């Protein structure tokens, strides 16, 4: 499903042109702005490892968190960076992008490929 078409179809949004960060817009969001970093981000999300194996939502309980200052993973700071105020996109992680050769133990294994769905809601200017 939704992982396997990310990678199908997704725009590689990385600099090196590496496919570490693969998006689909799902819904098309309002505004020409999108966040600079340093910004106040507000979204929800779901994610999993792409096997599915493990599973993650915002809608459980927004994730709220700052552009470009490593509190989340660099695919985040890259994919949201593209996103407009009510966007929803798909994104596809290379591990280099996210939790790396070390992995996070016990939530994410060595070597992971994750995949997020973003809800951008809000995003504020420090
Ligand atoms: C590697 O550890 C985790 C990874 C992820 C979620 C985690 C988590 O903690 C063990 O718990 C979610 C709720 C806790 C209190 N928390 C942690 C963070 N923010 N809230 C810190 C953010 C670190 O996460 C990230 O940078 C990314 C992007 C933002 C949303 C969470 N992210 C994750 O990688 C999830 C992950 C998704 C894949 C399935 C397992 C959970």
């Amino acid at each position: 499903g939704a992982p396997a078409t990310v990678t199908e179809q997704g725009e590689d949004i990385t600099s090196k042109k590496d496919r570490g960060v693969l998006k689909i817009v799902k819904r098309v969001g309002n505004g020409e702005e999108t966040p600079m970093i340093g910004d106040k981000v507000y979204v929800h999300y779901k994610g999993k490892l792409s096997n599915g194996k493990k599973f993650d939502s915002s809608h459980d309980r927004p994730f709220v968190f700052s552009l470009g200052k490593g509190q989340v993973i660099k695919a985040w700071d890259i994919g949201v960076a593209t996103m407009k105020k009510g966007e929803i996109a798909h994104l596809l992680i290379k591990p280099e992008y996210a939790y790396g050769s070390a992995g996070s133990l016990p939530k994410i294994p060595s070597n992971a490929t994750l995949f997020f769905e973003i809800e951008l809601l809000d995003f504020k200017g420090e």
